[PDB]
């Protein structure tokens, strides 16, 4: 069966509204738990979230730089984010924005990195624990990959989303967020906004470049 259609949206909406489940909501500068409601309202599907992105996407590293000026440390390195789109598989307008919404447009104190012996690990993707005190114990996934510069972190991240979620039929950001062939497992982050705030900036990536579209997919539950 190549069918993935598993649950009922309200047989999902309750498993997303299960117990220790993280879903949080940006509200007043910070994150805080949403309540059921806001989580019913965020998974209901109303194109960006819900289109295919485990494909390649025909941006030059010029155009790709072009995204990337004033983005701090992510600025000229257009390059390395071609080379991820190429070695992987992985829409280069998506991985960008993607680093964008985790990085602070560049700029996070964060996205400046983890010092530990002679070396500093970096992180553009959210993938795993990523605070001071998990590289010193080291369980840290950028540590355990040794992405000891930011260009390895772009590389790295890439390999992770295709291997990770894309090769497990985590196709779009909807799926990457709400996995809906497994309800409140295997979810990318638990900010319910999430998929929104990426999509916003692909859309306005693929306005700017006049880029076509990949499938969408709106078809999730029985
Ligand atoms: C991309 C990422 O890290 N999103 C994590 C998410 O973990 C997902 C499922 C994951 O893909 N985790 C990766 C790092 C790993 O491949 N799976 C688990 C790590 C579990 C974790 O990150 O806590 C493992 N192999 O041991 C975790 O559930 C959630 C609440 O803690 O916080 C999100 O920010
Ligand atoms: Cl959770
Ligand atoms: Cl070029
Ligand atoms: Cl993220
Ligand atoms: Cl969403
Ligand atoms: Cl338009
Ligand atoms: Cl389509
Ligand atoms: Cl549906």
């Amino acid at each position: 069966a190549a069918n993935d259609v598993n649950y009922s949206f309200d047989e999902a909406v309750s498993m997303q509204q299960g117990k220790g489940i993280v879903q949080t909501k940006e509200e007043d500068g910070k994150f805080v738990e949403a309540n059921n409601n806001e989580i019913a309202k965020a998974m209901t599907i109303s194109d960006m979230k819900y289109m295919d992105i485990t494909e390649k996407v025909p941006m030059s590293e010029s155009e790709v730089n072009q995204l990337l000026k004033g983005k701090g440390i992510l600025e000229n390195r257009g390059k390395v984010f071609l080379e991820a789109q190429e070695k992987y598989e992985v829409n280069v307008i998506y991985l960008v924005s993607h680093a964008l919404v985790e990085t602070g447009n560049g700029k996070s104190e964060l996205a400046k990195g983890i010092k530990d012996g002679k070396k500093r690990y970096y992180n553009f993707f959210g993938i795993g624990a990523f605070d001071s005190s998990a590289v010193r114990s080291g369980k840290s996934y950028a540590e355990k990959e040794q992405w000891t510069s930011p260009d390895k972190a772009i590389i790295g991240g890439a390999k992770f989303i295709r291997n990770e979620y894309f090769e497990n039929n985590q196709l779009n950001l909807y799926q990457m967020r709400w996995n809906p062939e497994n309800p409140a497992q295997h979810q990318y982050a638990s900010d319910i906004r999430w998929a929104d705030k990426i999509a916003k900036l692909m859309d306005k990536s693929y306005k700017q470049f006049g880029i076509k579209k990949d499938d969408i997919r709106q078809t999730y539950y029985k």
